[PDB]
């Protein structure tokens, strides 16, 4: 079984672009991260910082999570991210995805020794 640190740097870091260069980044990366294949993932935020970068979030802004759970945390700074999901044209097994560039915070939800994130929450 992947651990919950692992498969958060599977679905949500991609430290190898600063940005995504053009609309079909998101179907490229939900393709190669995994997250179509069995069903298409519906929607998916992949971050362009360092992984150090990222997971330093978890020691800064404490912030409650959607759900209500209290290990959240905001990060200080915006960063490039980009969001993925589904379009009308999407059936699996022939997915398809709206590619959105941003520069947000980044809220994600951190567990463990070491304290690492664990689930992407939202983006502000
Ligand atoms: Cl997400």
């Amino acid at each position: 079984k992947e651990t919950a640190a692992a498969k958060f740097e599977r679905q949500h870091m991609d430290s190898s672009t600063s940005a995504a260069s053009s609309s079909n980044y998101c179907n490229q990366m939900m393709k190669s991260r995994n997250l179509t294949k069995d069903r298409c993932k519906p929607v998916n935020t992949f971050v362009h910082e360092s992984l150090a970068d990222v997971q330093a979030v978890c020691s800064q802004k404490n912030v409650a999570c959607k759900n209500g759970q209290t290990n959240c945390y905001q990060s200080y700074s915006t960063m490039s991210i980009t969001d993925c999901r589904e379009t009308g044209s999407s059936k699996y097994p022939n997915c398809a995805y709206k590619t959105t560039q941003a520069n947000k915070h980044i809220i994600v939800a951190c567990e463990g020794n070491p304290y690492v994130p664990v689930h992407f929450d939202a983006s502000v």
